[PDB]
């Protein structure tokens, strides 16, 4: 192939290259345990948006519906837009519109078998520009998680372990903080789920290092998800169970 | 129209009637502030499932993508099937499979304007049957929430307020319990995270007479349009650039959510 991997190019270029590479790696990986392939989403819209491509999988023997998208955007933030984003971004300062760049990969996969879990993954980068085009205010965001129909603790444990290992390669203080905590909190305070990791407005380290952190996080996905799906996709289940799980999670409207 | 309402028919029939009525009410309500109409989801996939219909809206001037579905299912839960669900159902017991019925409405709406929020709503009912066909083990589940792109605290407050009002008509102790707004607990660990709106959620709920819970569900349904249409109307015409919309799609993974 041809993905770039040095350290000299602007973060925006390295990040776009990274997500385009992972989109191909992930679709290929998922296809390795199914019987169908992903295909470009050439749906008729008016303003489809995005800059990259949208890959969709459907009616497979393992994955009923899924999509992996890469989007890149160049634009400007008006004073009003900045004002609406300010509270979630510690360094976003209005100082007349300001140019920005953003890109990210987003995906959602829904297995056919209720014993296998749905997964969501998203890694993105955002930066406003200085007059000279260099990054002014920037941050990374993203993470990944599992939403089970039938819950298997071992699966949640493996998913978390590999993402923890990814984050530990940079700072062991990251995983405990990035671990999704809310649902678990409500579960305890009240008399269940899997979750995963999530971070946003993350600009606390050298961006070149966060780039690598994101790459390592991406790399915790296939080893955990493929392993999990392999051990659940061929488990027995009745049409009734599948139908109830669909009602419980409203899957029909999720992919329509 | 033709929906039923008396507390004489079995809960399963009353609930199915309720969700079908609300599916029509909700799609009409949403269409009232858009220029396009919902249409049937006639896709040739592996399994359609459900016993009702899947209404979908797309490329509207107000709503970009959205769906409202009603599904109904009958069948027998094998001993192994029943055993795989007991984990989170206080009264679901082992006792040759047992017949069951379940139904529910689910929906997700994505507005075009990033100043307007995405919403998810789901209300359902499940019951196993006795030999004479009456309910043995049963429960209701549900919830509704908002997922903002651009965040407006006033909108989250209205959404929560109307759902609180609906629950208060039954027991003021319910809302504080069903409420799920993570932001409220950021303080415990000085957590600095992205703001959200949350909503209300409940499951395996069988704590009161089913006829009363059915009414509770109807009241919760009726908190939706008054809050959501009000919110969308005050945000759908706010200025925004194509790029702003694209960024919000990148942080929320919209394109894939559409599928």
């Amino acid at each position: 192939p041809a993905p770039q991997d040095p350290r000299n190019l602007p973060i925006r270029q390295q990040m776009e290259a990274l997500i385009r590479r992972k989109q191909a790696e992930i679709t290929q990986g998922l296809e390795s345990i199914d019987t169908v392939k992903f295909h470009a989403d050439t749906w008729t819209r008016g303003n489809d948006g995005g800059g990259g491509t949208s890959m969709v999988i459907q009616d497979g023997t393992t994955f009923e519906k899924g999509g992996v998208n890469v989007s890149v955007v160049y634009g400007q933030l008006s004073p009003a837009a900045v004002s609406a984003m300010k509270a979630d971004h510690k360094n976003l300062r209005l100082p007349d519109g300001v140019k920005f760049f953003a890109c990210g990969l987003s995906m959602v996969i829904h297995p056919v078998n209720p014993h296998a879990p749905t997964t969501h993954l998203n890694y993105r980068y955002f930066e406003t520009w200085n007059q000279d085009g260099t990054p002014q205010t920037w941050w990374f965001g993203g993470g990944a998680d599992l939403t089970p129909s039938y819950l298997y603790e071992e699966d949640g444990q493996l998913f978390h372990q590999l993402h923890k290992d990814a984050l530990d390669k940079h700072d062991t203080a990251l995983y405990p903080r990035f671990k999704k905590w809310c649902d678990e909190y409500f579960y305890i305070t009240h008399r269940r789920g899997i979750g995963g990791i999530f971070f946003d407005d993350y600009d606390e380290r050298d961006p070149q290092e966060i780039l690598k952190m994101v790459e390592d996080c991406f790399d915790a996905f296939l080893p955990s998800y493929l392993t999990i799906v392999k051990r659940r996709k061929d488990m027995p289940y009745t049409k009734e169970e599948q139908q109830w799980q669909a009602i419980r999670r409203g899957r029909y409207v999720e992919f329509n």
